[PDB]
């Protein structure tokens, strides 16, 4: 199972780790992707997860979009986890760099409640432009299922733990 995680609450855990390396080691039932509405996995967590699948995640995602159209900001879809997990829960957090509504972050975290345990990044953090301290607060106040957060950046991980209320 998951190892080396710091317990924040009854159900939220955090570790300074590369989510791709974490997924390969654990092979969780669900890995969460920080997706956009088009499932275009170009950069950040999405680009890294997709590259680990040798682009199989993008091929599957393009077929999903051709059939279903784009996701909503705050929405999600369950696709294959490929070599990383049983499933990948593609969750769209608001991208504040694309002028999207930050109040949608709670809606985005609500998707995690449909899965008993997940390996996840902080939604809307990184290249999505939101404050990761705010994202962690929304996560612990929204997610009731067991979420193992992988924070890539060591300095951000320390800031998150040392400032956690
Ligand atoms: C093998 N893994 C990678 O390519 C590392 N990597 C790149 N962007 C990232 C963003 C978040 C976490 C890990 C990330």
């Amino acid at each position: 199972s998951f190892s080396g995680y710091l317990k924040l609450t009854d159900n939220v855990y955090i570790k300074n780790a590369d989510i791709v390396e974490e997924a390969k080691k654990v092979k969780p039932t669900v890995v969460v992707n920080a997706a956009n509405v088009y499932l275009k996995h170009g950069g950040g967590v999405a680009g890294a997860l997709n590259k680990a699948t040798n682009n199989a995640m993008q091929v599957e995602s393009d077929d999903y979009i051709a059939t279903n159209g784009p996701l909503k900001v705050g929405g999600s879809c369950v696709l294959s986890g490929h070599n990383l997990a049983k499933h990948c829960l593609h969750v769209v957090g608001p991208n504040v760099n694309k002028g999207e509504d930050i109040q949608l972050l709670k809606s985005a975290y609500e998707n995690f409640n449909q899965h008993e345990v997940l390996l996840a990044p902080l939604l809307s953090a990184g290249i999505f432009g939101a404050d990761p301290i705010h994202s962690l607060r929304v996560c612990v106040d929204t997610v009731r299922t067991n979420v193992y957060l992988a924070v890539f950046d060591k300095n951000l991980y320390d800031k998150l733990v040392s400032s956690f209320l």
